[PDB]
């Protein structure tokens, strides 16, 4: 699978390109930010974090683990109404938030092993670590996620022009 | 080190950014071109192609392995004049070829033993590997590149905007 780099969802994306893709629930978990995320997300240090993981595939098969952590205050009642294996995009554009800007980092590791078990991967194998921080048109944080993807499943593409 | 994904050379991007980067010769190559890179580089099976692998440095420590195919012809004099220090994009616009559409693929890999003790790196290292065909003023080919970079040493950043 050879994907754009994008600022829309990749399993979207993988819809588009005329592929099946889904999202399977892993956990929510209740967090609380430390230093560190509250100076991403722009919230207290403390402010309750509200974290959605779940498991990408894409043409049938696994290929990424999504971890996003959210302001939990920014989204009452996701937890409790949201549709794990929907689009949580459109559900915070829905919620009347822009994806105005995004800013990515790209690295490549090697899975822990609770990750290439729930990817069905071997652990020597390299993935894609994807971290992003998602803004909004008031420029106030959306999301932080992270998508670890499987090497040997995912290629990422650019095109430039001068 | 925190990389923009972008058309300009990355080791002239840290240069740009205040860091110390450069290249250690690997080797240069004669090739000819086969059936498949005949095609990527619009040349003839048998034209020949001249290859530069250099092993990039950045902050003063190994980063990357570049191995870029030319078509020689579009060259002359290269291999015998151009200092393999300097920027290899530099000089080919110093002879009036522009880069203007770059197509970039993104994958990850481990290294083989030769990539790796090149880069110094333990073969069990996951490694960014990118390849990239570039294009001039009127759409002919200018290279073929292959980059292998370090995952410990290198990470790519990208900023998308609405």
């Amino acid at each position: 699978i050879r994907q754009p780099l994008g600022m829309g969802s990749y399993t979207e994306a993988a819809k588009a390109q005329g592929l099946s893709a889904g999202r399977i629930l892993v956990a929510w978990s209740d967090l609380t930010a430390d230093e560190v995320l509250a100076g991403v997300l722009g919230v207290d240090v403390g402010a309750p974090v509200l974290q959605l993981e779940r498991v990408l595939t894409t043409d049938g098969v696994r290929v990424g683990l999504e971890t996003t952590k959210l302001p939990a205050q920014r989204y009452p009642g996701l937890r409790e109404t949201f549709d794990h294996e929907a689009s949580l995009y459109a559900e915070i554009r829905s919620r009347g938030i822009a994806f105005t800007r995004t800013v990515d980092t790209i690295d490549t590791a090697l899975p822990d092993a609770r990750e290439a078990a729930l990817l069905g991967a071997d652990a020597r194998t390299p993935m894609f670590l994807l971290n992003r921080v998602s803004y909004d048109q008031d420029d106030v944080a959306i999301e932080q996620r992270r998508s670890l993807y499987r090497g040997d499943r995912m290629t990422f593409t650019a095109v430039m022009h001068a």
